[PDB]
């Protein structure tokens, strides 16, 4: 019930590396959601106007916190202001269960209304860098990193990237507009995969270009038109291989991001074919939810 | 584009989903895409009069949801223009290879197009899918399945209708429009029927869900004859004991098992005689359906 939040927050969050602006379209959208039918009901009848307590956010489960910054965003924007922090963890952190990520006070009555949107954001993107944390595990041992994409859920794609990168992923591009990435369609509505790689870097010479191959064939053009970095779809792990040694003979400098049929099993065969990259949709459109939750004194 | 067509308009109506909420999320889905930009790949690599026709066909099987939101998508990016050959409803079952949708429209209308869709396909049918595969386990039993307010921010009127399409049940949709009685009340309240009298107190027509950790509890407001109570983390052991007391007692309180639930015991949660499961991980942990948007 407030029109934006303090400055206070918005340094908190690009303090953390958070769009304030997006964070502010989820937060107030968030918490329309639950506002819009009426007041809190339930909390109206059953606890004082003048009711302050304590509240600690916990995990049930071991992972990594991400989204702390955006739920005290929540909890300033419903307050107020009128909150104090006593405790608080980093996003990034691991947690296991009982571990205390945040410990703050305010009125009884505004925790109540915030909790779940607080919660709902803080177990989701927790899930995220939780299941991006453990992709990045079964890549130890190797030089292979775990990208996310653009398979976002609707509203919280720079928010789930955000979470991607506290799990130690590394971000793929934002939109259609601020990197190439030449799909099998392109290649279906147009000619062969090389002319399309030679046509983009014609026509956008400046953004970063990577073309999207599904057979060892297209990966023979790409490679000899000198391709920047090529990603494998469906390729299977001896494929892979393959691809890693036809790579291996004509340009060094072309990295081979592998995607699709990915799993976390099968992450570790992947990453010990010398590809370079991962690329895990998975990462932000199945990401199960972290267990958090908040309780009072 | 500005809105859309009112022909999408009334479809999204004639499904039941929030036609207002829809446009957010889906202006709100292409503005993350397009803020960058105009789709360079597309613009170097694809004729600006080509015309292609695409479908939509799932690699796994499941429920079917939200395909009047992806055609409104396809609607704005078009202003119109498109034209739809075949189109499966939501809620039906679909497998492998199994095409939800076949459009014809302006090939670079299509590719900015085909990730939001498809974004908003797989999240929604995956919504539906783990929904019926709880409903299954709880077949041959006289318990139904219900949501949360556990939703991903911004989307709960489409997960909720996503849940419907699945075969589940909705609990409230907000803060306002149903009493629950939770954790923090009571800590708040002092008692847990303290706080159930004081609800029925406030608003008589109401009703009141009381929630529940011990079985304690639940003797307290079934001798308040509370009119539903949900027992939140009861073991499977636990609820059977439940529903037992509230057989005893000669008010017939409605009882919603809720926490922790898993499709894991799903079905085993389902027998102990409660009448109700509310699972969060219907919406919070609902894994993608895989549908894929392929060209001629
Ligand atoms: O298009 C992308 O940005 C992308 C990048 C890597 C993996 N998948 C995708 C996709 O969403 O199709
Ligand atoms: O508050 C709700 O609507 C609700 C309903 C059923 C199960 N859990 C919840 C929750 O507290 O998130
Ligand atoms: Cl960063
Ligand atoms: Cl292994
Ligand atoms: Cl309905
Ligand atoms: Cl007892
Ligand atoms: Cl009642």
């Amino acid at each position: 019930i407030a029109e934006a939040w303090s400055p206070a927050t918005d340094e908190r969050l690009r303090a953390a590396g958070i769009d304030a602006e997006d964070a502010r379209r989820v937060v107030v959208t968030a918490l329309e959601e639950d506002l819009r039918y009426g007041a809190d009901v339930t909390s109206d009848a059953t606890v004082p106007a003048d009711a302050v307590t304590e509240a600690v956010v916990a995990s049930r489960q071991p992972g990594v916190l991400a989204g702390l910054p955006v739920a005290l965003a929540v909890l300033d924007l419903v307050t107020g202001g009128r909150f104090e922090v006593a405790e608080c963890r980093a996003d990034g952190d691991r947690l296991g269960p009982g571990d205390v990520a945040l410990r703050v006070t305010a009125a009884t009555r505004e925790l109540l209304v915030a909790e779940r949107t607080m919660l709902n954001l803080l177990c989701h993107l927790s899930g995220v860098a939780t299941l991006t944390a453990r992709w990045n595990d079964a890549l130890a041992g190797t030089h292979c990193k775990v990208r996310d994409s653009r398979k976002t859920l609707p509203g919280l794609r720079l928010l789930e990237k955000y979470a991607v990168r506290r799990g130690g992923g590394q971000n793929h591009r934002l939109g259609l507009g601020d990197a190439i990435l030449i799909k099998d369609n392109h290649i279906v509505a147009g000619g062969s995969a090389g002319a399309a790689l030679q046509a983009a870097r014609a026509h956008t010479p400046g953004l970063p270009c990577e073309v999207e191959v599904t057979t060892l064939a297209e990966l023979d053009e790409v490679l000899a038109l000198g391709a920047d970095e090529v990603m494998l779809d469906n390729f299977t792990v001896e494929q892979c291989v393959e691809a890693v040694r036809r790579r291996d003979a004509a340009r060094t400098r072309t990295r081979l991001e592998a995607s699709g049929g990915l799993t976390l099993d099968v992450a570790a065969a992947y990453a010990r074919t010398g590809v370079d990259l991962l690329a895990v949709g998975a990462l932000t459109h199945s990401a199960p939810a972290l267990d958090l939750g908040l309780d009072f004194a």
